[PDB]
Protein backbone atom coordinates (compact mmCIF):
# COMPACT_ATOMS: atom_id res chain seq x y z
CA UNK A 1 0.00 0.00 0.00
CA UNK A 2 2.95 2.38 -0.51
CA UNK A 3 1.75 5.23 -2.75
CA UNK A 4 5.36 6.46 -3.14
CA UNK A 5 6.65 3.49 -5.15
CA UNK A 6 5.35 1.39 -8.00
CA UNK A 7 6.36 -1.72 -9.88
CA UNK A 8 7.78 -0.79 -13.26
CA UNK A 9 7.02 -3.90 -15.32
CA UNK A 10 9.70 -3.10 -17.93
CA UNK A 11 12.12 -3.72 -15.04
CA UNK A 12 10.45 -7.06 -14.27
CA UNK A 13 12.30 -9.89 -16.05
CA UNK A 14 10.33 -12.38 -18.16
CA UNK A 15 10.68 -15.87 -16.69
CA UNK A 16 11.31 -18.27 -19.59
CA UNK A 17 9.66 -21.04 -17.55
CA UNK A 18 6.31 -19.70 -18.81
CA UNK A 19 7.14 -20.36 -22.46
CA UNK A 20 4.71 -22.84 -24.00
CA UNK A 21 4.80 -24.53 -27.44
CA UNK A 22 2.30 -22.53 -29.51
CA UNK A 23 1.50 -25.59 -31.64
CA UNK A 24 -0.05 -27.10 -28.51
CA UNK A 25 -2.75 -24.40 -28.58
CA UNK A 26 -6.02 -24.70 -30.49
CA UNK A 27 -7.87 -21.38 -30.72
CA UNK A 28 -11.62 -21.06 -30.18
CA UNK A 29 -14.22 -18.34 -29.71
CA UNK A 30 -13.56 -14.67 -29.02
CA UNK A 31 -14.13 -13.73 -25.38
CA UNK A 32 -13.25 -10.06 -25.82
CA UNK A 33 -11.63 -7.74 -28.36
CA UNK A 34 -10.14 -4.27 -28.44
CA UNK A 35 -8.26 -2.31 -31.11
CA UNK A 36 -4.90 -4.08 -30.76
CA UNK A 37 -5.72 -7.16 -28.71
CA UNK A 38 -8.24 -9.92 -28.14
CA UNK A 39 -8.92 -12.74 -25.71
CA UNK A 40 -9.95 -16.11 -27.09
CA UNK A 41 -11.00 -19.39 -25.56
CA UNK A 42 -8.53 -22.13 -26.48
CA UNK A 43 -7.34 -25.65 -25.73
CA UNK A 44 -3.84 -26.27 -24.37
CA UNK A 45 -2.05 -29.64 -24.51
CA UNK A 46 0.21 -30.84 -21.72
CA UNK A 47 0.05 -27.42 -20.10
CA UNK A 48 -0.41 -28.82 -16.58
CA UNK A 49 -0.76 -32.55 -17.33
CA UNK A 50 1.18 -34.28 -20.14
CA UNK A 51 -1.63 -36.08 -22.01
CA UNK A 52 -4.49 -33.74 -21.07
CA UNK A 53 -6.43 -31.18 -23.08
CA UNK A 54 -7.47 -28.22 -20.97
CA UNK A 55 -9.50 -25.14 -21.76
CA UNK A 56 -7.63 -21.88 -21.31
CA UNK A 57 -8.02 -18.21 -22.15
CA UNK A 58 -5.46 -16.66 -24.48
CA UNK A 59 -4.73 -12.96 -24.90
CA UNK A 60 -3.07 -12.10 -28.16
CA UNK A 61 -2.10 -9.10 -30.18
CA UNK A 62 -3.86 -8.74 -33.49
CA UNK A 63 -1.54 -8.52 -36.54
CA UNK A 64 -2.29 -4.76 -36.59
CA UNK A 65 -0.66 -4.08 -33.21
CA UNK A 66 2.63 -2.23 -32.79
CA UNK A 67 5.74 -2.75 -30.62
CA UNK A 68 4.13 -0.48 -28.00
CA UNK A 69 1.30 -2.98 -27.58
CA UNK A 70 3.65 -5.96 -27.53
CA UNK A 71 5.59 -4.24 -24.73
CA UNK A 72 2.32 -3.65 -22.86
CA UNK A 73 1.30 -7.30 -23.24
CA UNK A 74 4.74 -8.45 -22.09
CA UNK A 75 4.48 -6.04 -19.15
CA UNK A 76 1.05 -7.48 -18.23
CA UNK A 77 2.55 -10.97 -18.47
CA UNK A 78 5.39 -9.99 -16.11
CA UNK A 79 2.95 -8.34 -13.68
CA UNK A 80 0.81 -11.50 -13.56
CA UNK A 81 3.96 -13.57 -13.01
CA UNK A 82 5.00 -11.20 -10.20
CA UNK A 83 1.55 -11.45 -8.57
CA UNK A 84 1.65 -15.22 -8.65
CA UNK A 85 -1.31 -17.52 -8.78
CA UNK A 86 -4.11 -16.99 -6.30
CA UNK A 87 -7.67 -18.08 -5.69
CA UNK A 88 -9.17 -14.69 -6.46
CA UNK A 89 -7.06 -13.35 -9.30
CA UNK A 90 -6.81 -14.77 -12.82
CA UNK A 91 -4.05 -17.41 -12.90
CA UNK A 92 -1.22 -17.20 -15.42
CA UNK A 93 -0.47 -20.56 -17.04
CA UNK A 94 2.01 -19.79 -19.78
CA UNK A 95 2.95 -17.62 -22.72
CA UNK A 96 4.05 -17.87 -26.32
CA UNK A 97 6.33 -14.91 -26.88
CA UNK A 98 8.46 -16.13 -29.75
CA UNK A 99 7.97 -17.77 -33.14
CA UNK A 100 4.58 -16.18 -33.68
CA UNK A 101 2.20 -13.55 -32.30
CA UNK A 102 2.80 -12.81 -28.62
CA UNK A 103 0.24 -14.72 -26.52
CA UNK A 104 -0.53 -14.87 -22.80
CA UNK A 105 -2.30 -17.96 -21.45
CA UNK A 106 -4.44 -18.05 -18.32
CA UNK A 107 -7.11 -20.20 -16.81
CA UNK A 108 -10.50 -20.15 -18.46
CA UNK A 109 -13.36 -19.07 -16.19
CA UNK A 110 -16.39 -21.20 -16.91
CA UNK A 111 -19.07 -18.64 -15.97
CA UNK A 112 -17.42 -15.84 -17.91
CA UNK A 113 -17.50 -12.19 -17.02
CA UNK A 114 -19.25 -11.29 -13.75
CA UNK A 115 -21.17 -8.33 -15.20
CA UNK A 116 -22.79 -10.49 -17.88
CA UNK A 117 -23.40 -13.20 -15.26
CA UNK A 118 -25.22 -10.80 -12.93
CA UNK A 119 -27.34 -9.42 -15.80
CA UNK A 120 -28.24 -12.96 -16.95
CA UNK A 121 -29.07 -14.10 -13.41
CA UNK A 122 -30.99 -10.94 -12.44
CA UNK A 123 -34.38 -12.72 -12.60
CA UNK A 124 -33.24 -15.76 -10.60
CA UNK A 125 -32.72 -13.37 -7.66
CA UNK A 126 -29.16 -22.45 -9.39
CA UNK A 127 -30.65 -19.08 -8.44
CA UNK A 128 -28.61 -16.09 -7.30
CA UNK A 129 -29.19 -14.94 -3.72
CA UNK A 130 -27.83 -12.50 -1.14
CA UNK A 131 -25.06 -14.81 0.03
CA UNK A 132 -23.77 -15.13 -3.56
CA UNK A 133 -23.55 -11.35 -3.77
CA UNK A 134 -21.85 -11.18 -0.38
CA UNK A 135 -19.44 -13.91 -1.46
CA UNK A 136 -18.56 -11.99 -4.63
CA UNK A 137 -18.03 -8.79 -2.62
CA UNK A 138 -15.79 -10.70 -0.23
CA UNK A 139 -13.71 -12.42 -2.90
CA UNK A 140 -13.18 -9.24 -4.89
CA UNK A 141 -12.11 -7.42 -1.72
CA UNK A 142 -9.82 -10.34 -0.88
CA UNK A 143 -8.21 -10.33 -4.31
CA UNK A 144 -7.82 -6.55 -4.20
CA UNK A 145 -6.27 -6.73 -0.72
CA UNK A 146 -3.71 -9.07 -2.21
CA UNK A 147 -3.06 -6.71 -5.12
CA UNK A 148 -2.55 -3.85 -2.64
CA UNK A 149 -0.25 -6.06 -0.55
CA UNK A 150 1.88 -6.52 -3.68
CA UNK A 151 1.86 -2.73 -4.09
CA UNK A 152 -0.24 -2.97 -7.22
CA UNK A 153 -3.08 -0.73 -8.34
CA UNK A 154 -5.77 -2.01 -10.67
CA UNK A 155 -7.01 1.29 -12.19
CA UNK A 156 -10.09 -0.26 -13.82
CA UNK A 157 -11.85 -2.19 -11.11
CA UNK A 158 -15.43 -2.87 -12.20
CA UNK A 159 -17.75 -5.87 -12.56
CA UNK A 160 -16.70 -6.13 -16.22
CA UNK A 161 -13.16 -6.88 -15.04
CA UNK A 162 -14.18 -9.73 -12.75
CA UNK A 163 -14.54 -13.29 -13.98
CA UNK A 164 -16.45 -16.13 -12.42
CA UNK A 165 -15.41 -19.75 -12.35
CA UNK A 166 -16.07 -23.15 -10.77
CA UNK A 167 -17.81 -23.01 -7.41
CA UNK A 168 -18.71 -19.35 -7.96
CA UNK A 169 -15.16 -18.23 -7.30
CA UNK A 170 -14.42 -14.74 -8.64
CA UNK A 171 -11.20 -13.87 -10.41
CA UNK A 172 -10.00 -10.31 -10.79
CA UNK A 173 -8.85 -9.66 -14.33
CA UNK A 174 -8.01 -6.71 -16.55
CA UNK A 175 -9.10 -6.90 -20.17
CA UNK A 176 -6.69 -4.07 -21.02
CA UNK A 177 -5.83 -4.22 -24.74
CA UNK A 178 -8.72 -6.67 -25.20
CA UNK A 179 -11.63 -4.35 -24.45
CA UNK A 180 -13.32 -2.24 -27.12
CA UNK A 181 -13.32 0.96 -25.04
CA UNK A 182 -14.28 2.94 -28.16
CA UNK A 183 -17.73 1.31 -28.25
CA UNK A 184 -18.21 0.77 -24.52
CA UNK A 185 -20.34 3.66 -23.24
CA UNK A 186 -18.95 3.04 -19.75
CA UNK A 187 -15.75 4.57 -21.10
CA UNK A 188 -16.08 8.29 -21.72
CA UNK A 189 -13.75 10.70 -23.52
CA UNK A 190 -12.02 12.98 -21.02
CA UNK A 191 -9.15 14.94 -22.52
CA UNK A 192 -7.30 12.65 -24.91
CA UNK A 193 -8.38 9.40 -23.25
CA UNK A 194 -11.44 7.16 -22.94
CA UNK A 195 -11.87 6.59 -19.22
CA UNK A 196 -14.20 4.62 -16.92
CA UNK A 197 -15.35 7.89 -15.35
CA UNK A 198 -18.34 6.53 -13.38
CA UNK A 199 -15.97 4.16 -11.51
CA UNK A 200 -13.26 6.75 -10.94
CA UNK A 201 -12.34 8.62 -7.75
CA UNK A 202 -12.46 12.45 -7.96
CA UNK A 203 -8.68 12.68 -7.51
CA UNK A 204 -8.22 10.39 -10.54
CA UNK A 205 -10.72 12.33 -12.63
CA UNK A 206 -9.34 15.74 -11.75
CA UNK A 207 -5.65 15.10 -11.00
CA UNK A 208 -5.00 11.89 -13.01
CA UNK A 209 -3.62 10.16 -9.92
CA UNK A 210 -4.36 6.48 -9.26
CA UNK A 211 -3.71 5.10 -5.81
CA UNK A 212 -4.62 2.23 -3.54
CA UNK A 213 -7.39 4.52 -2.30
CA UNK A 214 -8.78 5.25 -5.77
CA UNK A 215 -9.09 1.48 -6.29
CA UNK A 216 -11.19 1.45 -3.13
CA UNK A 217 -13.48 4.09 -4.64
CA UNK A 218 -13.91 1.90 -7.73
CA UNK A 219 -14.67 -1.05 -5.45
CA UNK A 220 -17.51 1.00 -3.94
CA UNK A 221 -18.95 1.47 -7.43
CA UNK A 222 -18.45 -2.25 -8.07
CA UNK A 223 -20.44 -3.01 -4.91
CA UNK A 224 -23.21 -0.82 -6.26
CA UNK A 225 -23.13 -2.72 -9.59
CA UNK A 226 -23.13 -5.99 -7.71
CA UNK A 227 -26.12 -5.33 -5.46
CA UNK A 228 -27.99 -3.70 -8.35
CA UNK A 229 -27.46 -6.99 -10.21
CA UNK A 230 -25.48 -5.40 -13.03
CA UNK A 231 -27.17 -2.02 -13.44
CA UNK A 232 -24.99 0.78 -14.80
CA UNK A 233 -23.96 3.27 -12.08
CA UNK A 234 -25.49 6.76 -11.68
CA UNK A 235 -28.78 5.91 -13.46
CA UNK A 236 -30.13 8.86 -15.46
CA UNK A 237 -26.88 10.76 -14.98
CA UNK A 238 -24.78 10.91 -18.19
CA UNK A 239 -21.10 11.86 -17.92
CA UNK A 240 -20.98 15.58 -18.69
CA UNK A 241 -20.10 18.90 -17.01
CA UNK A 242 -22.98 18.46 -14.54
CA UNK A 243 -21.75 15.00 -13.53
CA UNK A 244 -18.26 16.26 -12.63
CA UNK A 245 -19.71 19.20 -10.67
CA UNK A 246 -22.14 16.92 -8.80
CA UNK A 247 -19.47 14.36 -7.85
CA UNK A 248 -17.27 17.24 -6.66
CA UNK A 249 -20.24 18.70 -4.73
CA UNK A 250 -20.77 15.43 -2.87
CA UNK A 251 -23.46 13.63 -4.86
CA UNK A 252 -23.45 9.89 -4.28
CA UNK A 253 -25.61 6.97 -5.29
CA UNK A 254 -28.39 5.79 -3.04
CA UNK A 255 -28.38 2.18 -1.86
CA UNK A 256 -29.31 -0.59 -4.28
CA UNK A 257 -32.53 -2.25 -3.08
CA UNK A 258 -30.75 -5.59 -2.53
CA UNK A 259 -27.79 -4.23 -0.56
CA UNK A 260 -27.72 -4.98 3.19
CA UNK A 261 -27.30 -1.79 5.23
CA UNK A 262 -23.68 -2.57 6.15
CA UNK A 263 -22.78 -3.18 2.50
CA UNK A 264 -24.16 0.24 1.60
CA UNK A 265 -22.22 1.67 4.56
CA UNK A 266 -19.07 0.21 2.99
CA UNK A 267 -19.97 1.78 -0.35
CA UNK A 268 -20.38 5.20 1.24
CA UNK A 269 -17.00 5.01 2.97
CA UNK A 270 -15.37 3.88 -0.29
CA UNK A 271 -16.77 7.00 -1.92
CA UNK A 272 -15.43 9.41 0.63
CA UNK A 273 -14.06 12.47 -1.15
CA UNK A 274 -11.13 12.26 1.26
CA UNK A 275 -9.00 9.26 0.19
CA UNK A 276 -7.57 9.02 3.71
CA UNK A 277 -11.04 8.34 5.14
CA UNK A 278 -11.71 5.40 2.81
CA UNK A 279 -11.33 1.88 4.19
CA UNK A 280 -8.54 -0.35 2.96
CA UNK A 281 -9.33 -3.60 1.23
CA UNK A 282 -7.96 -5.42 4.30
CA UNK A 283 -10.58 -3.60 6.39
CA UNK A 284 -13.33 -4.33 3.88
CA UNK A 285 -12.47 -8.05 3.93
CA UNK A 286 -13.07 -8.14 7.70
CA UNK A 287 -16.36 -6.24 7.41
CA UNK A 288 -17.74 -8.55 4.77
CA UNK A 289 -16.51 -11.66 6.61
CA UNK A 290 -18.76 -10.51 9.46
CA UNK A 291 -21.75 -9.79 7.22
CA UNK A 292 -21.48 -13.21 5.57
CA UNK A 293 -21.43 -14.93 8.95
CA UNK A 294 -24.44 -12.83 10.07
CA UNK A 295 -26.39 -13.50 6.87
CA UNK A 296 -26.22 -17.29 7.19
CA UNK A 297 -28.62 -19.70 8.99
C1 LIG B 1 -5.79 -14.36 -21.25
C2 LIG B 1 -5.48 -13.33 -20.18
C3 LIG B 1 -4.29 -12.61 -20.27
C4 LIG B 1 -3.97 -11.66 -19.30
C5 LIG B 1 -4.84 -11.42 -18.24
N1 LIG B 1 -4.44 -10.47 -17.28
C6 LIG B 1 -5.17 -10.08 -16.24
O1 LIG B 1 -6.29 -10.49 -16.03
C7 LIG B 1 -4.57 -9.10 -15.28
C8 LIG B 1 -5.15 -8.93 -14.03
C9 LIG B 1 -4.59 -8.02 -13.13
C10 LIG B 1 -3.45 -7.31 -13.49
C11 LIG B 1 -2.84 -6.34 -12.51
N2 LIG B 1 -2.68 -5.00 -13.05
C12 LIG B 1 -1.79 -4.20 -12.21
C13 LIG B 1 -1.47 -2.87 -12.86
N3 LIG B 1 -2.67 -2.29 -13.44
C14 LIG B 1 -2.55 -0.89 -13.86
C15 LIG B 1 -3.47 -3.10 -14.34
C16 LIG B 1 -3.88 -4.36 -13.59
C17 LIG B 1 -2.86 -7.49 -14.74
C18 LIG B 1 -3.42 -8.40 -15.63
C19 LIG B 1 -6.02 -12.16 -18.14
C20 LIG B 1 -6.35 -13.10 -19.12
N4 LIG B 1 -7.49 -13.82 -19.01
C21 LIG B 1 -8.69 -13.39 -19.43
N5 LIG B 1 -8.90 -12.10 -19.83
C22 LIG B 1 -10.12 -11.71 -20.23
C23 LIG B 1 -11.18 -12.61 -20.24
C24 LIG B 1 -10.94 -13.92 -19.81
C25 LIG B 1 -12.02 -14.93 -19.77
C26 LIG B 1 -13.30 -14.62 -20.25
C27 LIG B 1 -14.30 -15.59 -20.19
C28 LIG B 1 -13.98 -16.83 -19.64
N6 LIG B 1 -12.74 -17.09 -19.17
C29 LIG B 1 -11.76 -16.18 -19.23
N7 LIG B 1 -9.71 -14.27 -19.41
Amino acid sequence: GNNYVYIDPTQLPYDHKWEFPRNRLSFGKTLGAGAFGKVVEATAYGLIKSDAAMTVAVKMLKPSAHLTEREALMSELKVLSYLGNHMNIVNLLGACTIGGPTLVITEYCCYGDLLNFLRRKRDSFLALDLEDLLSFSYQVAKGMAFLASKNCIHRDLAARNILLTHGRITKICDFGLARDIKNDSNYVVKGNARLPVKWMAPESIFNCVYTFESDVWSYGIFLWELFSLGSSPYPGMPVDSKFYKMIKEGFRMLSPEHAPAEMYDIMKTCWDADPLKRPTFKQIVQLIEKQISESTN
